[PDB]
């Protein structure tokens, strides 16, 4: 009888996933990390070399967390000191090695403390951010140019985003975005000066006497938002002029008329770049498109190339305004957004001509634009067999849009259906990264012939190894409700007995625009609860989830906790309908937005649930950030939507608690979902007098992470579980 | 076949004791509130008259909290509005009203927010505190005098004490303290502006969106501690041209050498006034005696009325030097302080004289002064049997301390082992409360022959009710230890059969001077576990223990967490090598001090215990408060006790608490013993992969005393020791 996958294995990682992580340095060649030696290969013929020896930076005297080489291979940038902060952000030392003369530069160095550093996109000048405020070198060893003066901790940030912006729209820490040659830097600021900050204890090390108190610019639903400004600076002019002007590019009128926010930046050509911004109200947006006016040094925006983008059911884009792909002169563009029937495809863009023409369309959407050539443009999507929950690399020849090949659909059908994709410099070469439903397959191709080049990694290693273990199955299917497909998964334990009632366990998220049903390959808590405990795990997309049209993404829009919630509830009473679900032992689970809803389930009275556990859940809408949350509900005020605000808490279904058991768990530290939220959720249970389960977890964050109390948890969680089931 | 003790009885109060609270206002009368009108009795005979309708106040508007009569009988003080502090300090309103005229005042009324107010100990004079500076009121209808104008929240306190002197030295709020007849005001300033601040979250009700910071001045052992001065004034010569003037009496120079405490202030008669003073080091201290001088208007201290009490093996008294007690003229007084054996008695001093003479001795000690005359004092100890958890009412002949004469002991033996006093302000008569070992008894008496005048309440209808439910009964006696003997007491349950094995929980607090082994009568948590449950609740009081002299007392001087620990393991020891517990099932739990044992002894691989809870422990002594660590801590310095400090704490022994079932349980708001303390005892096991239970209360403090907490607290902790037992 082969061993079954434990939850010690899931916690110590005893069988370990292969990855192949490569950085393309141009368009044929690549580096990749093998005996902390770092290898450069040439991908057409898979021939390598050592680009730099591991004893390199043996007497370096610091542990390197990361490196980065300039465009131009002459400087390598070593990263150290890695203190993390945020999701994107953290703080850390830089040293500058000179890869030709060998010799680690001494002089003018990268300041200790930087907040963030990047290469200019060509050549090796670099630009960085150091107590708030910017600064540029236009070489390694020689004095830094200041650009900013105004930065001022929590109150002023130049070139790096403030908590909700880089949570919620910039999904990184950066803000400054240099031109393609590098000749100039555009960059954001925010201002938070008037933002109400949270504050919560962090106690550290047993040797601290007083806690400290974290204090962080924070707007909750329905506060003072951050305002923004953006500039563009012409760093070649910096070694001629004592002070370089950072030239202002204002907001449009329809912007500057309320709060409004800068969701993106893409430059187009060496002297234009495109900007998107969002009304608070997030539901229209606007691109300028603005060049360079050589004669005056000014930047202009011609409303003639203004786009305007808005819904009429939900918000703006997926999670935000996609980015804009122009071709090389600058003169068109290609962005995702959902055409008339509500399904996201790829439009072809005149810059200045307001009607774009869909190249792509049908009853499934495009994921993601991947690279564009004067020849082709490549995307991913889940188009094929109509699987939202598959994704593919597909190929749309310019001159003729009937003419598209999907790159990946039939390379191993029944082992490959979750494609990514990455391609080199000039999209010359290009890995495709399977990670399901089988074991994750990495292969190189070439672009001229779409031909497979050869096998980076198979993970043949872990296959062998999972031979001699009794691994659960996953089905992926749907069900249909109200004329509608909705997709579910399932993690079967081994052996599975269609003749039997196993409990369930409900894995649920649930957000706008999620999907916890997939063909993606995961060893994940799920695989021991199915194998070890003949568990069956399941997951369910329902209203609001997406990839699947609008329809379904934005049946929530305003309405946070009604649909998504309710069909979650009908997920569980469809699946004991089906014949192998002990109705007498189903349980629901979840994280972040699936605390919350596993919360408002084991509130509603439904009589459906034995028991749940949530962790880190948002608890009442008005006490999680703005951007994120007036995104789906609007403001929380009497004239726009504070009803459903208030109707829509944990608290409010605190008596229905008295039903099922319920187990509440919150990192002490987190700066994400506040404790505050499940502070708040056990003060209504205590008052109403109702037991519990709880745990908190002393300094973790919302992803209750570090490598101790990420197998306390789970450990923690399994015991509930394993009792609540009655299980041995 | 009865009913028994349960859980919602107690959480209920379904059984409540009678109380006969009165309060005497001459030598010959007392008040008593009864059907919430206010009467006054005549000792004498009994007979009694109404001295205020409770209907006097039906239009009042507000609900009255408490009230208070000026010494005069003319005057009433209303209090309302009332906003609950720390453990004694608190705000609230007030309003005066006129008996004689039968009409309430409204000219220069107390202002609202008043933190503390008094009447002068003779006629109708008030002294209050607002914005922490000191008012003075010679007439209820006139305007005020301003005493202090200094006055600074969380900086500068003056006749109101800080965090830390409210909770360790006075037990008060209050820092004034009027002379006898009214002529003086004496009052301490304290200045806490040096006093890092202890931060916590507190988060009010879902309403508010941003939790809100607390900062209370606290400081930890070793860090910079609050000033004090103090200062007398004349209320008799007040101008309202003139600002007041305070005359100020310094500690002595033995004191100023370094940190120090005010730890007494005690008037002796209308124009002598004795303070005690303690170093920080508090193994020694200083009382000053000081007159006032009619020519210069100053208050002299001479060095010969200067009374140094130190100690040798600990710290100096209780918790701190006893209060003395003067005689009429004041030229003499006595004290209770240890004796060359190491047993408090009361030592008789002369002003100017440096020996004392002992007027009491023997292997046991008194707890307290309560009453003196010419001819006799009045004490109360625990000498009768030789029982040190027992307490009776002595009275000594001054002329002749031969002659020793118990007024307690023989009134009911069977019934009554535990007296508490209560004397007229001549003495001549006295009111006895008997609470245990059985049910409360409330006597009147007559000092002249010691006649037992009536009974006040006997709590007979209480008995009637107990007579239909099975309750447990209690075992109080003592095991010995290397020739020394310890007391302990076992709440047995109903028809305890010697013959079967009863599972065992150690309810512990074992801290310094601590007395858990005594004759008091209870109905709380133990008496439901034990009737309902079938559990045997015990308690053991080892070295570190009180009223059995230093030698116990002492023992844990500058080494806690250590014998007291100790002590409670061998106990249980002990209670499981009998033939009616079950060593397998044997439990311990503490709050506060006790939660720190229970942690401590759940953490010393001992093996005796299968589970145990910890509320609102102390974790490592370094975030406890610098009066009551430092006490018997030492400084944690390396020059002093660091050492111990560092191993003294839970933390360290995490690794130990794989064998064991914890529960930890804390208070998000408690400003005593900061969740901090659980917060890092959490993390360490987490740090060593230990499961354990948790439960953090919202926005409560250290008692976690509001109605729901309350019951949920006691709720979880019954199942979790009923899991813990196997006990449906
Ligand atoms: C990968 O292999 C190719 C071809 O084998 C290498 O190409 C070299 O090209 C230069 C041209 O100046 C010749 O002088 C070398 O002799 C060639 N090498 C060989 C082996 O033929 C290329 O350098 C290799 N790249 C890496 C990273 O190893
Ligand atoms: C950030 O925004 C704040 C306003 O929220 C700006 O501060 C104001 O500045 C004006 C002009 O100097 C003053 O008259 C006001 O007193 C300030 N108001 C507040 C609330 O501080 C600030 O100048 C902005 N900073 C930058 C760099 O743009
Ligand atoms: C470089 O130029 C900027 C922009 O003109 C200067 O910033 C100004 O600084 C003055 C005071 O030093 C302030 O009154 C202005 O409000 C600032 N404007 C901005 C946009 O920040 C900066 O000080 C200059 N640096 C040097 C060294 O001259
Ligand atoms: C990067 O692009 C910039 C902007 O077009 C180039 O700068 C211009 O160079 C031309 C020379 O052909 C001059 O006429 C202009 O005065 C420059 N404009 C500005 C704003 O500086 C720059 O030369 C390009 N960099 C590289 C390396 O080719
Ligand atoms: C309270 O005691 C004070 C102090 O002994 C009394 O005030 C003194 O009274 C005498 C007699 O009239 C005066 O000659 C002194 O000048 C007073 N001394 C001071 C310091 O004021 C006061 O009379 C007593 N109060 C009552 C109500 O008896
Ligand atoms: C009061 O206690 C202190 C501390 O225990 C005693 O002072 C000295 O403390 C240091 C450090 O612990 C020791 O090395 C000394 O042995 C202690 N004694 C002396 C004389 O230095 C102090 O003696 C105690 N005071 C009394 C009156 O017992
Ligand atoms: C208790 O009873 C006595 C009666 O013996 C009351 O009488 C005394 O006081 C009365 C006024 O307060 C007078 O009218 C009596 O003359 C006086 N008698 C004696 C012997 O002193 C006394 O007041 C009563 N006390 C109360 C509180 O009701
Ligand atoms: C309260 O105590 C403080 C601190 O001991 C006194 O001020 C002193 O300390 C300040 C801050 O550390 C210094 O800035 C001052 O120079 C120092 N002395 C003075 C006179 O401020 C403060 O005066 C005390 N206040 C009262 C009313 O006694
Ligand atoms: C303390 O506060 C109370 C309540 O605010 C004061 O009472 C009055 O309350 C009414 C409304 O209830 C207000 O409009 C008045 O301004 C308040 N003052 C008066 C004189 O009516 C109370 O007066 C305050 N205490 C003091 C000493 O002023
Ligand atoms: N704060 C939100 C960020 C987010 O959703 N992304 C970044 C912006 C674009 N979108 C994404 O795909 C994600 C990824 C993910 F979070 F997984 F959704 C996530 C989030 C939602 C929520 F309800 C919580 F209580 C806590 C939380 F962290
Ligand atoms: N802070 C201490 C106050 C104290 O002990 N008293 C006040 C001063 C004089 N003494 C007493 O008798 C008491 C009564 C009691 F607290 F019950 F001991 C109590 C205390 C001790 C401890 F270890 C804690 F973790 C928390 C706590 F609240
Ligand atoms: C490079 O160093 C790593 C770790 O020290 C080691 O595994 C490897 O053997 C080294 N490179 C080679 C070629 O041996
Ligand atoms: C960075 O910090 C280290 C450690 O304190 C210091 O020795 C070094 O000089 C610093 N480097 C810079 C550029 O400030
Ligand atoms: C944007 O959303 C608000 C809130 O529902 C709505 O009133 C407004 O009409 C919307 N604008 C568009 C273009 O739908
Ligand atoms: C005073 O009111 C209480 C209730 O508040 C009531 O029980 C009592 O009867 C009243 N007093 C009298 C003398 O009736
Ligand atoms: C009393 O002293 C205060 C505090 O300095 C002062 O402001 C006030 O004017 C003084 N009043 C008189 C009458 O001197
Ligand atoms: C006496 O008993 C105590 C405990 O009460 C123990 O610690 C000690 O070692 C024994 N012997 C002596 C000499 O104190
Ligand atoms: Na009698």
């Amino acid at each position: 009888t082969r061993k079954t996958y434990t939850l010690t294995d899931y916690l110590k990682n005893t069988y370990r996933l292969k990855l192949y992580s490569l950085r393309w340095i141009s368009d044929h060649e690549y580096l990749y990390k093998q005996e902390n030696n770092i290898l450069v290969f040439n991908a057409e013929y898979g021939n390598s070399s050592v680009f730099l020896e591991n004893s390199t930076f043996d007497e370096f005297g610091h542990s390197i967390n990361d490196y980065s080489i300039s465009p131009d291979g002459q400087f390598i940038l070593l990263e150290y000191n890695y203190v993390k902060q945020w999701r994107h952000s953290y703080t850390a030392s830089y040293d500058i090695y000179d890869l030709n003369k060998r010799q680690l530069i001494t002089e003018e160095r990268i300041p200790n403390n930087t907040q963030w550093v990047t290469w200019s996109p060509v050549g090796h000048k670099l630009a960085y951010v150091w107590n708030n405020d910017i600064y540029v070198k236009i070489e390694p060893n020689l004095p830094s140019y200041r650009i900013t003066w105004t930065g001022k901790e929590d109150i002023i940030y130049n070139g790096i985003t403030d908590w909700v912006y880089e949570e919620e729209v910039f999904s990184a820490y950066s803000a400054l975005w240099w031109s393609p040659n590098g000749t100039f830097l555009a960059y954001a600021q925010f201002n938070d000066t008037e933002v109400p900050l949270i504050e919560y204890s962090f106690y550290s090390d047993e040797s601290l006497q007083y806690p400290k108190t974290v204090r962080v610019p924070y707007p909750k639903a329905g506060a003072v938002n951050p305002t923004v400004k953006f500039f563009v600076v012409n760093t070649d002019s910096l070694s001629s002029v004592t002070n370089a002007t950072s030239i202002q590019i204002t907001a449009p009128a329809s912007m500057l008329i309320g709060d409004h926010y800068l969701c993106d930046v893409t430059w187009a050509t060496q002297e234009r770049i495109s900007l998107q911004w969002l009304r608070r109200i997030q539901n229209y947006s606007v691109m300028d498109i603005c060049d360079y006016d050589e004669s005056s040094g000014r930047w202009n925006c011609l409303v003639a190339r203004q786009h305007i983008e808005m819904s009429t059911t939900g918000w703006v884009g997926r999670f935000r305004p996609s980015e804009p792909h122009f071709t090389l002169d600058g003169n068109s563009f290609y962005k995702i957004i959902s055409n008339e029937e509500g399904y996201r495809h790829i439009c072809y863009f005149q810059i200045d001509k307001k009607d774009c023409t869909f190249i792509t369309k049908g009853t499934w959407e495009v994921i993601g634009i991947e690279a564009l050539t004067s020849d082709y443009l490549y995307y991913i999507s889940n188009e094929y067999k109509g699987m939202p929950g598959g994704r593919n690399l597909y190929k749309i020849q310019l001159s003729d849009y009937t003419k598209v090949t999907c790159l990946s659909c039939e390379l191993n059908p029944e082992r490959c259906q979750y494609y990514s994709v990455s391609f080199s410099k000039e999209a010359k070469y290009y890995q495709l990264r399977c990670s399901g439903p089988g074991l994750p397959l990495y292969t190189l191709h070439s672009s001229v012939n779409d031909k497979g080049l050869r096998v980076l990694e198979d993970n043949s290693a872990l296959d062998k190894m999972l031979q001699n273990v009794q691994m659960p199955s996953k089905k992926l299917d749907f069900i249909i409700l109200n004329e509608t497909k909705f997709w579910y998964q399932m993690i079967l334990p081994p052996h599975f007995d269609k003749s039997k009632k196993y409990p369930l366990l409900l894995d649920v998220y649930a957000g706008p625009c999620s999907q916890k049903a997939d063909t993606v390959f995961r060893l994940n808590w799920a695989t021991y609860l199915a194998s070890t405990e003949n568990i069956i795990v399941a997951s369910f997309d329902g209203r609001g989830s997406g990839y699947q049209g609008d329809k379904i993404m934005h049946a929530i829009n305003r309405r946070l906790g009604t649909f998504e919630v309710e069909d979650q509830i009908e997920a569980a009473r469809q699946f004991s309908k089906m014949g192998f679900v002990d109705n007498k032992r189903i349980a629901i689970w979840g994280w972040s937005y699936g605390g919350y809803v596993t919360s408002m389930v084991l509130g509603s009275g439904s009589g459906v649930f034995k028991c749940g556990i949530a962790v880190a859940p948002v608890s009442r809408w008005e006490y999680y950030d703005s951007v994120y949350t007036e995104r789906y509900m609007g403001l929380p005020t009497p004239e726009d939507n504070l009803d459903h605000y208030r109707n829509s808490t944990v608290m409010s279904r605190a008596e229905n608690f008295k039903q099922v058991e319920y187990l509440l768990i919150h990192g002490t530290a987190d700066d994400n979902v506040h404790f505050q939220q499940s502070a708040q959720i056990s003060k209504a249970l205590v008052d109403v007098g109702v037991d519990f389960q709880a745990m908190w977890y002393t300094d973790e964050d919302h992803g209750i992470a570090s490598s101790t109390a990420h197998q306390h948890i789970y450990t923690h969680m399994s015991h509930f579980i394993k009792q609540c089931f009655s299980l041995p």
